[PDB]
């Protein structure tokens, strides 16, 4: 399935002075509702191998995070956490959705997900996540070896590689995918990045955002600390962990998320980008966690 025949499925609506994209399986009805928040440097398209095996039991939707996918590009090109919270949390407003949800995140979709719960805790049904967010990083040593990286991205021969030779779309990418993308999969992700420079700044903003107690951003770093807190006490919201083996995070998560109450996890074949390795085993996996609640 091409970029073309997924997003001419998707619609927009409007959100402050933009518009975002989304997914919607049922446009306006309040049955079991489920929304998925893709992360960097993906869209939507992620998900669209996953939501056929959850939408007969609930309408599924999925934005395109703002400056992402087919979502509206913000002239000043300023992309932080809470920008695209900013921009997230309206288009959540914005589509009729019923006073409980369930959100399935991944990477930064997670970080926003988490968050979104986080501050509106009597409307959450549930939470799946995967190769996601769920802590400051304290100790180098309880996370995958990515400290040079993340000095690296910060610096501005990274925003050379990002914006000039879209490191994250071309490289990062396809690095953590078992199987070979087609090139019709593959230019479905390239394509709200064709454009050099400032296009590609949503992929470069993204890592900039990790929080590594000590190397800021101290915004980020206590929104994920209170979230993660609450989750760590979550013991009335069911959660579906999806571990990726070997995964990229999941390893660090498991770790973190050990002692989380009111929490399964169900482990799949996948690096980072899990959803283009097991979409059936993950898919089956959402639905089952959906029956369990119903």
């Amino acid at each position: 399935a091409t970029g073309d025949e997924w997003w001419a499925k998707c619609k927009q609506v409007d959100v402050l002075d933009s518009e975002m994209s989304y997914y919607d399986s049922d446009p306006g009805k309040h049955k079991n509702t489920v929304i998925f928040l893709h992360g960097n440097p993906t869209s939507s398209y992620l998900w669209r191998n996953v939501i056929p095996h959850v939408e007969p039991l609930a309408r599924c939707l999925a934005p395109d995070l703002i400056g992402m996918g087919k979502s509206g590009k913000l002239p000043n090109h300023s992309y932080r956490f809470v920008d695209h919270y900013r921009y997230l949390s309206a288009w959540f407003d914005s589509v009729n959705l019923p006073e409980k949800v369930t959100i399935v995140c991944h990477d930064w979709g997670s970080g926003l997900g988490f968050h979104w719960c986080n501050e509106h805790r009597d409307r959450v049904k549930g939470i799946v996540h995967m190769e996601s967010v769920v802590d400051v990083i304290e100790s180098w040593d309880e996370w995958p070896d990515i400290e040079e990286d993340i000095a690296l991205i910060k610096s501005e021969a990274g925003e050379e590689m990002v914006l000039k030779k879209n490191f994250f779309i071309e490289r990062l990418l396809p690095s953590s995918i078992m199987r070979k993308l087609s090139e019709e999969e593959m230019d479905a992700y390239r394509e709200p990045f064709v454009e050099p420079g400032e296009s590609r700044r949503p992929t470069l903003t993204w890592p900039r955002e990790i929080p590594i107690k000590g190397d800021g951003p101290e915004d980020v770093i206590e929104i994920v600390k209170s979230y993660n807190k609450w989750l760590s006490t979550s013991k009335d919201i069911p959660k579906l962990f999806i571990n990726a083996d070997p995964g990229f995070f999941s390893n660090a998560i498991k770790k973190v998320t050990k002692n989380w109450p009111n929490q399964k996890t169900v482990t799949v074949k996948g690096l980072h980008f899990l959803q283009e390795d097991s979409p059936e085993e993950i898919g089956e996996a959402i639905a089952d966690f959906l029956n369990e609640l119903t």
